[PDB]
Formats: C-alpha cells, sequence, structure tokens
C-alpha cells in the first residue's frame, strides 16, 4: 500500500492557519486564512495580527506561517512527502538562527480538518536584541523567495529541510536567517521518502488598504525541483 494523500490536493483547497507566538516575552498571536491550488503551485493567503500590534517583523515569520501545497513535476511525484502525509497530516519543526540575535523554535502541525488544510504552529523566540534588527523593526517588507533543500530522514519516517534567507535591512543590509527543519508524518500509513530536490518559491507580498488591522497579504507560487528527467 501507497498513500493516496496527493489526491486531496487536485482542486483548489482552503486554508486556516493559527500560531501563538512569544519572543523574548512578548505574547502574539496570528491567524491566517486562503486557498492553496497544488496543481498550479499556488497559496493566496492572507494573516493577521489578532492581538494588536505583531510585535517582530512579518517578513521574520513568513517561512512559519504549507509545503503540500508545491507544485511537483509528474517526474518527481513520488518525492512529494508532504501530500503522502495526508491527511493525517505532518509535524514541522524549525530552529531559525537570525545572524547575531536570537533565534526561533517553531512546531506545527500540518493536516485536514473536514476540507480544510490547517496548520496550527507555536513559536519561541529568545535572546533577542531590544534595539536589533527584528524587535526594532528595522526589516523591510518586502517579498521573499528562493529555495528550501529537501532530503530524506529514513531514522524520523521524513524529511529535513534546510535553506537561509536574507532578509532586507532598512540600511541596506541583509539579516541573514539559517533554517534547520524537521518534519515527521502523524498518522501510521504510508509515505514518501525522496531523493534529495528542492523547492523554489515566487512571492508577491502586499497590503489590504481596507484592512486597519496589522496584516500581511502573500501571493505564493512553490515548485519542486533539482532532479532532471
Amino acid at each position: 500500500s501507497v498513500s493516496k494523500g496527493e489526491k486531496l490536493f487536485t482542486g483548489v483547497v482552503p486554508i486556516l492557519v493559527e500560531l501563538d507566538g512569544d519572543v523574548n516575552g512578548h505574547k502574539f498571536s496570528v491567524s491566517g486564512e486562503g486557498e492553496g491550488d497544488a496543481t498550479y503551485g499556488k497559496m493566496s493567503l492572507k494573516f493577521i495580527c489578532t492581538t494588536g500590534k505583531l510585535p517582530v517583523p512579518w517578513p521574520t515569520l513568513k517561512t512559519t506561517l504549507m509545503q503540500c501545497f508545491a507544485r511537483y513535476p509528474d517526474h518527481m511525484k513520488q518525492h512529494d512527502f508532504f501530500k503522502s502525509a495526508m491527511p493525517e497530516g505532518y509535524v514541522q519543526e524549525r530552529t531559525i538562527f537570525f545572524k547575531d540575535d536570537g533565534n526561533y523554535k517553531t512546531r506545527a502541525e500540518v493536516k485536514f480538518e473536514g476540507d480544510t488544510l490547517v496548520n496550527r504552529i507555536e513559536l519561541k523566540g529568545v535572546d533577542f536584541k531590544e534595539d536589533g534588527n527584528i524587535l526594532g523593526h528595522k526589516l523591510e517588507y518586502n517579498a521573499i523567495s528562493g529555495n528550501a533543500n529537501i532530503t530524506a530522514d529514513k531514522q524520523k519516517n521524513g524529511i529535513k529541510a534546510y535553506f537561509t534567507i536574507r532578509h532586507d535591512v532598512e540600511d541596506g543590509s541583509v539579516l541573514l536567517a539559517d533554517h534547520y527543519q524537521q518534519n515527521t508524518p502523524i498518522g501510521d500509513g504510508p509515505v514518501l521518502l525522496p531523493d534529495n530536490h528542492y523547492l523554489s518559491t515566487q512571492s508577491k507580498q502586499s497590503k489590504d488598504p481596507n484592512e486597519k488591522r496589522d496584516h500581511m497579504v502573500l501571493l505564493e507560487f512553490v515548485t519542486a525541483a533539482g532532479i532532471p528527467l
């Protein structure tokens, strides 16, 4: 027996995201909603800080706030761990090390609740500088793109990923955010353990002009690559 989780993604899937965060004791929550269309690698999303002003920059939360919506080429479909874990889902854990600043540790469960793909997340950040580029809100609000490298993790029946995001800082410098990721299935069914490959993300990031809450609107396109036909 093999998984049939990928069949859950052939159409447009509603998305719901919930995050509770605590960075240097500053607590906050974020909710998000939108839709995923994995056939085209697409997600349309809007996130809102439900506790008032977000105490860290939106760009620092982007990667934390659903690699199951990636478009895998037909010739790479046997390497799509993320959909194979569905509907029971996966746990996604990261540590994100911000160069010369603190780190985020995140734990998420990504799974279906009925027809909705839900991403529930805890985030804890420690050791940040109150006057640094993060807690001081010195990061440009601009889209991020680029690659997430994926490798099998057979010992955990899952995957690992690694990549670094280069956040633009308002002084023209770059803040490097070194990501280390581990995903494990929640259910006990069959999963796909991939050969090495990457996910490439193209993003367009905006504000809703009528929205008074602190928020972020994204249009993301994510494609698997790195294995030749």
